[PDB]
DNA sequence: ATTACTAATTCACGAGTAA
DNA sequence: TTTACTCGTGAATTAGTAA
């Protein structure tokens, strides 16, 4: 489905919507009209686009899952060709229930954070709600593999594999952690051996910049 | 796209070396296909110039060619363009002298008119040759995947002159352009044009190492 | 115009196997 | 073990249409 999503995004230009016909997509791809029509139907069925289709053609909306196909390909090639592509994300500090402390305190995560990232972290995650204008940079980071943290099973629940990226928030070293199975939210989570709210005097609502190292 | 996927996987296995020791069934496992299909893909990649091989009863040594890498860098450049990810380039290399033929090519009226309209310059008649350092060859390949500024080719009673792509560039803070044929030629020599005579503008001697910044978007 | 169904066709895939 | 051939099968694609 990669080539068709690539061409729909190219047609969508700046935005993530394109007004197209199956014939236009077909000739963009070097395939028959009938195949392009089928490809559009399958992309919608599998959640890569949403669409409105009439006898006047189609409005195709690339979803976050559709875009992730392209950003994942870009990250694959960046990694395989050793092309540097670090990222800056800006967002705002938020608070929650204490979910991050529950996760980070798991013994099976802690051992891996030390073995793979070299830290014993503060038990928690600093949540950052990414600004709308930084969403393309969030999509780019989510494309990359980062440092693999193996998931595990306990008696109460199952914990998925996560990926870690070396990062800096106001020049404080830290790591962005996200599930390897991507879920499209605007919230990123940061761990560090420093308690970041104290280290850099953060409050809910403060805007911060996070540099993320994808290599 | 199946060739793209196979080239990508072979490069993934090869990493920086551009060489991967593989059996066809090992590549098949990597691609999720049959041993036979992978052996057929390997032969077709060879037939089409994407790899060269040493083949024995033990396995294969698969060498990705410049053309094979161009497939991957062209796909990278496509995504960089479509996703609007800024991916300019810094090249290092050494100044060389040639046979003095760049002067002839740049002086073709049909190019000159396009250099003036599209690049805003009447070039000095010649090209500054830079032999790119071995360490900068991956970045040279990155540049070649991008489209640059299209310069249309043309026909005379003599010969055909091929289309050219130009990239805005800077050499030691001097604005210039890198120009290369659109029908990609896998050479380690890049060619710079400018309205300035660069030998005098920045006292360039043969063998001098220089850094060239090449803009693959905008500019 | 279109979309997109069904049927024809083709050509890609992998089984079997020789060397 | 390999590489890599032939060839039967069917999944993928296109053509012919209907709406
Ligand atoms: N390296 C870290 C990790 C966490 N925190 C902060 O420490 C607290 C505890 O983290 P957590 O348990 O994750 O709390 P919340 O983020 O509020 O909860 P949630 O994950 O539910 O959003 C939070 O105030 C969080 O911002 C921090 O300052 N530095
Ligand atoms: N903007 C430019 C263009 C070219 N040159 C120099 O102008 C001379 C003539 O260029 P050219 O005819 O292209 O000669 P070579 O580069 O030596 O020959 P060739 O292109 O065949 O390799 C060369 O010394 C070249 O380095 C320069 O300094 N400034
Ligand atoms: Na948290
Ligand atoms: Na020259």
């Amino acid at each position: 489905y990669y080539r068709a999503i690539k061409k729909i995004k190219e047609a969508a230009e700046a935005s993530n919507r394109a007004y197209l016909t199956s014939s236009k997509l077909a000739d963009m791809l070097g395939i028959s009209q009938q195949s392009a029509s089928r490809i559009i139907i399958d992309l919608e069925k599998n959640g890569y686009i949403t669409r409105t289709v009439t006898k006047r053609g189609q409005i195709l909306n690339i979803t976050e899952k559709g875009l992730d196909v392209l950003y994942t390909e870009f990250a694959d090639l960046s990694r395989i060709l050793a092309i540097k592509n670090n990222v800056v994300i800006t967002g705002t500090v938020t608070s929650g229930m204490g979910e991050g402390r529950y996760y980070v305190a798991r013994k099976q995560y802690i051992i891996q954070f030390q073995e793979k990232l070299g830290i014993i972290p503060y038990l928690g995650t600093l949540n950052i709600k990414v600004d709308q204008a930084s969403l393309p940079e969030l999509r780019k980071i989510r494309g990359f593999r980062g440092i693999h943290i193996e998931g595990f099973k306990t008696e109460d629940r199952t914990f998925g594999s996560v990926k870690a990226f070396p990062a800096k928030i106001q020049n404080i070293p830290c790591f962005v952690i996200m599930p390897e199975r991507t879920v499209y939210t605007d919230v990123i989570e940061i761990i560090s051996d420093k308690y970041l709210r104290e280290e850099i005097n953060l409050h809910d609502g403060d805007r911060v910049s996070v540099e993320v190292y994808t290599e």
